[PDB]
């Protein structure tokens, strides 16, 4: 083309006049036309990710990025070993590959690596036709460094179960099972982390060492030798020398890598193929050197703590001059967006930048510049769309500009006068003047719409995965056995206690008195919820305290049972309501919203709209973190409410945020004809009466106000929608007082963080719940600083935000000394313009200075906790508090996250009085809030607050209490028992808990042996599932799953399955208790059985000696069933024949 290609160690090519996103075009071109692999060096790893898209967007050659360590140099955490997988694979094949593009940032090119002899000297291949021992391969894996686990879920672990060994290779992404057979590899089956069954069988597998360093005995001794040669040992049970010598691995041990090879580690340059070409963008002569400075700076910063010392930086990272010399050994190309006219191997190819093409909604012709420029472009114009649906979203836009470009795949496909489009993540369009090509990106006109996972992958907390993290069976966590009391779970054990070895779950009580409970009676154990995992009560066994507490609870539930019998339903007398939504009308309202919702916001919208469309009323928690645009869900709910004209009301515990919602709703409905108004202290009673009259006649649909409505004064013609914000700070019977008016109203519970009782109820599932863990695009984190009382940090932070041009939120929490403090901090900060705010003011100047804050005429505001509700403006970007000894975690997090709603990094300066003046609980609160600082932190903080404040009375008042109440589920058990007492009118009795659906014990061992399943959690899960079976199809699929996950089925397993099947069939039949032994047994029916009495008596008289009706419902039979198989077959055929003549 316009230039040659550089192939020489010293050859350097330099290219200029290269606009943004044309670097990708040039890179793809040269890689496709370069006879050899391509390695690209990027200045910023994040930028490299961007490259990883656009390159793959424009070409089809395999493009990969060097997996890199996430942690900062000399950190105290592992590199998140999963990433290591993606690394090692690329390392293993790296020498042997001809075409392909590998992209690396300089910060990781700076890092030393393994010698690859260590790598491919340990690179095993397992093949079908191999007579290899299970144990030999086991020890082989152990030497390789794979970790022995029992429920493999991650990279680099292996588990065993009888003849079935399974593991996860470090190179591939899916684990594998083997199915050994006579020490022969019979199968090699891939299986998902959650299917635990075959997806397919592959002929052979290749596996790589577990880590980036050996871990055999030779490795340990070499490491110890190097250590004793270099550093100084400390005789200590956590000094990494002793910890390594023990056998384990320190968390950060990966940074002490050069102590494992007795060699200078390669600079990774040896791994380049014999014929490569370096291509470089930006510049390294600043990035690499600044990185070296940062590494040494952090090193010297942490040159303390003799336990866990640090290597010199030069031993692990390279030198800059050495890096330059090394790169001068390969041909290299450099790209920059400047003018280099001198002289050869240096060109300036026409890649003009995109002109100012954009769309303006206010203009009558948004695509004015677009249509002006399209017709002035003689060449083809090709658009790029980052997704699929958006393509149509822009095709309609092209219909507004009356053009239908054809979708192409490659840039060369463009004709002379051709308009086209393609799916790509390109950022900036441009004008390739070489052949007059116009490339257009979405941001060219749309602007900023970013949906990538900008946040760190590890920096995420899934709510459902947090519940599934564990809900049972932690070896120390407490549980409650309703018969006796509360203890700590300790595990499983098999016991021979009557000639049949049965499983038993063992609990421990006070004074170390153990209690084993049979596995079958599992439904008598509840997971503790009193929230005292470290200070919980420990009932001493055989005491009356638990019985007394249970009797008190029984009395309380009987009282509330009468109360519910007043309603004559289990909160079920309600029929609800159905809303009608017009999809086009709602879509029009979506159009009136000038934003794009996050995916979880869209999910919440779908859930709420569907639920209201259902003919039942809602009680739905939308508990997401602040700054997630929760209010817009309410806006759309109110729009659909006014579509039905259902007189929606809204509640908030303040006047500031009430006014905020008022103006927001006015903005949403300044185009839609509908009446929005407010009723609170600000309004005069003269107009409050008018508001009440208007809402009595129904001329008002949207009302915003505080507790004035729940004063038996407001009248609604048709109250159909009620909204509540910030459920916290609300006492009980507020919701009951607002519910009393109309039962079938849709309840929408908006909040930022639930109080412990509400959170526990959400966990119970009795109330609908929803979480939005998807922050807006530009909502970066909020910095937090827990500092002691310094008068200078506050002043300098105030000045830092003033020079930024923002507003400071000053918290002192006083209505007397706030006056003096305002002038005190004015003297401290003469540059500051301050207003005084407190809730004990006439509210006229309050709203006036709120308006002033909207205009930002004064910078820092002193206020009490009325600020907590929050009307945050994006201008405000910093909060300094004064009292940090008494504030709830919910308030702390809420005021932390209240700042932002903008692209600019906010701040949260936290001022504390003397540490010794702090009580223990204050220290715990402050250390907890400091420990967590990231997006999606409110929900996890609420989970932590659970077990701290403790869920309160699930029945009585005073929520969020840590009293000694019975757990959660037992309350529901007694409630349904009393509902039975009401429906059947039966007497209250503590016997329904002592339940018995069907007992089919026959003195025959039946259990899931631990050898057949290693762990206990899965064993108990299957125990519960089998106990709660409903049809023989369930049993069949369970048997299939057991076959998959654990191979063959032991005799006890088969017996358990068939006993469950027989219990199922007997429950279908109508018999309740079928018992027996070797010499015979008894059959006992129900009150209304379905066995034919005629033939029943016929059998009775046919063989009275072998059959005797001894009791109103008891049939005694004698049988010589010395074989378990004979016993089971006899009973099966007996019951089958009995039910054959079923009446
Ligand atoms: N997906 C989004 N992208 C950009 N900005 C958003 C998004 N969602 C919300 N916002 C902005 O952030 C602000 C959040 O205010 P609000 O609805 O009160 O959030 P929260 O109720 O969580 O405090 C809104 O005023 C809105 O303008
Ligand atoms: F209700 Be929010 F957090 F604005």
């Amino acid at each position: 083309y316009r230039y040659t290609l550089p192939v020489k160690a010293g050859e350097q090519r330099l290219l200029g006049e290269l606009t943004g996103a044309a670097c990708a075009t040039l890179v793809a071109e040269i890689a496709e036309r370069h006879a050899g692999p391509v390695v690209l060096i990027a200045p910023d790893m994040q930028n490299a990710l961007r490259l990883h898209d656009e390159i793959s967007q424009f070409t089809d050659q395999m493009v990969m990025n060097l997996a890199d360590w996430e942690t900062l140099p000399y950190d105290s955490f592992s590199p998140h070993q999963d990433i290591i997988s993606s690394r090692l694979s690329t390392l293993y094949q790296l020498p042997t590959m001809q075409r392909g593009v590998l992209i690396v940032p300089v910060n990781t090119l700076m890092q030393r690596v393994c010698p690859h002899s260590f790598l491919h000297g340990h690179a095993l291949v397992m093949k079908k036709g191999q007579r290899l021992s299970r144990d030999a391969l086991r020890t082989q894996l152990d030497s390789a460094g794979y970790r022995h686990v029992d429920q493999v879920m991650e990279h680099g672990e292996y588990a065993t179960r009888g003849a079935l060994l399974d593991l996860f290779p470090m190179g591939s992404e899916l684990p594998y099972r083997l199915d050994f057979f006579d020490d022969e590899i019979d199968s090699l089956r891939v299986f998902d982390v959650d299917s635990q069954r075959t997806l397919e069988e592959v002929e052979a597998i290749n596996l790589l060492p577990a880590h980036e360093f050996p871990t055999d005995k030779a490795a340990i001794e070499l490491f110890r030798s190097q250590w004793r040669d270099t550093f100084e040992v400390k005789r200590d049970p956590e000094h990494i020398y002793q910890q390594v010598s023990k056998g384990t691995l320190p968390a950060g041990i990966e940074y002490w890598q050069p102590l494992f090879f007795s060699e200078p580690l390669p600079p990774l340059f040896s791994y380049f193929p014999a014929n490569t070409l370096l291509v470089n963008t930006g510049d390294l002569e600043t990035s690499a050197e600044r990185f070296q400075a940062d590494t040494l700076a952090r090193f010297e910063n942490r040159g303390v703590d003799p336990m866990r010392p640090l290597l010199p930086p030069q031993s692990l990272w390279l030198r800059v001059d050495e890096l330059f010399s090394e790169l001068k050994n390969w041909p290299r190309v450099q790209l920059k967006t400047e003018h280099l006219p001198t002289k050869a191997a240096n060109a300036n190819l026409g890649f003009q930048k995109l002109p100012d093409l954009a769309v303006q909604a206010q203009q009558k012709a948004p695509l004015d510049a677009l249509r002006k420029f399209l017709e002035t472009f003689d060449g083809p114009v090709v658009f790029s769309v980052e997704s699929e649906g958006r393509r149509e979203a822009l095709g309609e836009l092209l219909a507004r500009i009356k053009i239908a470009p054809q979708r192409i795949m490659r840039l060369d496909e463009a004709s002379d006068r051709g308009r086209y489009l393609m799916i790509g993540a390109a950022e900036h369009g441009f004008v390739d003047t070489v052949r007059n090509l116009a490339l257009i990106c979405e941001s060219d006109l749309l602007g900023e719409r970013v949906a990538r996972r900008r946040q760190d992958s590890r920096r995420t907390i899934n709510p459902d995965t947090l519940i599934r993290n564990l809900a049972e069976l932690h070896i120390g966590q407490p549980v409650v056995h309703l018969e006796h009391g509360v203890g700590r779970y300790a595990g499983m054990t098999t016991l021979e206690a009557g000639g049949i070895t049965g499983e038993y779950l063992m609990l421990t009580y006070a004074n170390d008195a153990k209690l084993y409970v049979p596995v079958s009676s599992l439904h008598l154990i509840s997971r503790y919820a009193g929230g005292a995992e470290e200070n919980a009560p420990l009932h001493k066994l055989g005491g009356d305290a638990w019985s007394r507490a249970r009797q008190k609870a029984a009395e309380k539930v009987r009282d509330v049972a009468a109360e519910l019998l007043d309603i004559y339903a289990q909160r079920a007398a309600k029929e609800g309501f159905a809303f009608k939504h017009d999809r086009e009308q709602y879509q029009l309202f979506c159009d009136s919203f000038p934003f794009e919702t996050t995916p979880d916001q869209a999910q919440a919208i779908n859930a709420v709209l569907s639920d209201m469309c259902q003919p039942l009323a809602m009680d739905r928690l939308v508990c997401g973190d602040v700054g997630f645009g929760k209010t817009e869900v309410a806006m759309r709910a109110a729009f659909l409410a006014v579509d039905n004209h259902k007189q929606v009301a809204v509640l908030v515990p303040t006047t500031l945020l009430a006014q905020q919602h008022y103006d927001n709703f006015r903005d949403r409905f300044a185009n839609w004809p509908v009446r929005i108004e407010m009723i609170s202290r600000f309004r005069s009673a003269k107009e409050q009466t008018q508001i009440l009259a208007e809402v009595a006649e129904g001329k008002i649909d949207i009302l915003i106000g505080t507790h004035k409505l729940l004063q038996s004064d407001v009248k609604f013609k048709d109250l159909g929608l009620l909204i509540v914000d910030e459920e916290h700070r609300f006492g009980v019977r507020h919701k009951e007082r607002i519910k009393a008016m109309r039962a079938n109203v849709d309840i929408l519970t908006l909040t930022a963080t639930p109080i412990p009782r509400t959170l526990n109820m959400a966990m119970s599932g009795m109330r609908d719940l929803s979480i939005i863990a998807t922050p807006p695009a530009r909502r970066l984190a909020v910095k937090t600083f827990v500092r002691e009382y310094d008068s200078m940090v506050v002043r300098e932070a105030i000045l830092r935000e003033i020079l930024r041009g923002g507003q400071v939120y000053y918290l002192y929490n006083d209505v007397e000394n706030i006056q003096k403090a305002a002038e005190r901090l004015a003297e401290l900060v003469p540059e500051a313009r301050i207003a005084i705010g407190h809730g004990q003011m006439r509210e006229r100047e309050l709203e006036r200075v709120m308006n002033d804050f909207h205009h930002q005429r004064f910078n820092v505001l002193v206020c009490t906790t009325i600020i907590e509700t929050g009307i945050d403006i994006p201008t405000a970007n910093t909060i300094i508090i004064e009292r940090a000894d008494h504030f709830g975690l919910a308030q702390l997090h809420q005021l932390r996250g209240r700042v932002g709603r903008s692209h600019h990094q906010a701040y949260a300066w936290l001022l504390t009085p003397h540490p010794k003046a702090m009580t223990t609980d204050a220290q715990k609160r402050l250390e907890a809030i400091a420990s967590l600082e990231d997006l999606g932190a409110g929900f996890a903080l609420a989970t932590h607050d659970l077990e701290i404040r403790g869920a309160g009375e699930l029945l009585g008042e005073e929520q969020s209490g840590s009293m000694e109440t019975i757990g959660f589920s037992l309350y529901m058990e007694l409630l349904e028992n009393a509902v039975d007492a009401l429906k059947a009118g039966r007497e209250p009795s503590l016997e329904d808990l002592t339940s018995q659906q069907t007992e089919v014990e026959l003195r025959m061992p039946s259990l899931l042996p631990d050898d057949f399943i290693p762990d206990v959690n899965t064993r108990l899960s299957f125990y519960k599932r089998i106990a709660s079976a409903k049809t023989e199809n369930e049993l069949e699929e369970i048997k299939v799953e057991l076959i998959d996950r654990f191979g063959l089925l032991p005799d006890p397993a088969r017996t358990l399955l068939d006993i469950a099947r027989l219990r199922q069939q007997a429950q279908k039949l109508g018999i309740r208790k079928l018992e027996g032994n070797e010499k015979g047994g008894v059959i006992e029916f129900a009150e209304k059985n379905h066995v034919n009495p005629a033939w029943l008596i016929g059998l009775l008289q046919k063989q009275p000696q072998h059959y005797r009706l001894d009791g109103p419902t008891r049939l005694k039979f004698i049988q010589d069933l010395s074989e378990r198989k004979t016993r089971i077959e006899w009973v099966r055929q007996f019951m089958r024949e009995l039910e054959e003549n079923a009446i």
